[PDB]
């Protein structure tokens, strides 16, 4: 989940 969010961004 943490990691989607960085990536989105």
């Amino acid at each position: 989940l943490a990691a989607a969010l960085c990536q989105a961004l």
